[PDB]
């Protein structure tokens, strides 16, 4: 059966996709704007001496927030989010919010060559990069993987937007105090994602991927994992918090 959208389902998509295009530039113009980003030479991925530098840290740090900001408001105009107690919807925020971006920067990645291409040499993000902010390829390489996957899936906007929001409205996030509104939320988008695969996604792919995309949202669980122990690491680095922000410190400290 391929039930068709309601009107509804139809305005919570409308919704979404002009959330993200409010919330996500993708010419990234704002970039200019962040600490510069910074190579010291490392071919050979030395710990000591990324550690000791932290090259690439303030302008990652400043891109994570800003990107944190995008997501915050993306979230607030998530149909249903509002009905949330603040509470939760800084629960929610603050758990999902290395995962949202994850998702989001899948936009800027390129499998030409495996980077997150944001403008000219200065703002393309190779593993590199990443190291020299601190990471580790134990989250990298990891990283590189899920950004390729997500690639292969081809998700339409409708389909990106919605795993988003999908992520974002999880009831199963330590601290939540009302999960069954959680649920119903999150219900309430899985089925317009569902529905909208099996009658506006063409085959191969009208089935299947709805499943896929799901293990992607488990895939993600496991990064965030990694990532929070990355940043305990990286925080116990001397002067380490001058070079990330306030909006960083709170989210993952
Ligand atoms: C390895 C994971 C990570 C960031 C980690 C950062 C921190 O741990 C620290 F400390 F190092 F700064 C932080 F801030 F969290 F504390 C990361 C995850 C996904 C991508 C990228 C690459 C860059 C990119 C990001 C976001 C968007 C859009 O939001 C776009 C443009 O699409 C490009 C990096």
């Amino acid at each position: 059966l391929r039930p068709k959208l309601s009107e509804e389902q139809q305005r919570i998509i409308a919704i979404l996709l002009d959330a993200h295009h409010k919330t996500y530039d993708p010419t990234y113009s704002d970039f200019c704007q962040f600490r510069p980003p910074v190579r010291v030479n490392d071919g050979g991925g030395s710990v000591t001496l990324e550690l000791s530098q932290l090259s690439m840290l303030p302008h990652l740090a400043d891109l994570v927030s800003y990107s944190i900001q995008k997501v915050i408001g993306f979230a607030k105009m998530i149909p249903g989010f509002r009905d949330l107690t603040s509470e939760d919807q800084i629960v929610l925020l603050k758990s999902s919010a290395i995962e949202v971006i994850m998702l989001r920067s899948n936009e800027s990645f390129t499998m030409d060559d495996m980077s997150w291409t944001c403008g000219n040499q200065d703002y393309k993000y190779r593993v590199s990069d990443v190291t020299k902010a601190g990471h580790s390829l134990e989250l990298i390489e990891p990283l590189i993987k899920f950004q390729v996957g997500l690639k292969k899936l081809n998700l339409h906007e409708e389909e990106h937007v919605l795993l988003m929001a999908i992520c974002i409205v999880s009831p199963d996030r330590p601290g939540v105090q009302d999960a069954a509104l959680i649920e119903a939320i999150q219900d309430r988008l899985s089925n317009t994602l569902q529905t909208y695969i099996r009658c506006r996604h063409p085959p191969p792919g009208s089935h299947l991927l709805y499943a896929k995309m799901i293990q992607k949202l488990a895939d993600l669980r496991s990064l965030n994992e990694e990532h929070s122990k990355q940043y305990r690491c990286l925080s116990f680095q001397p002067e380490c918090s001058m070079k990330l922000t306030p909006l960083v410190l709170e989210v993952f400290g």
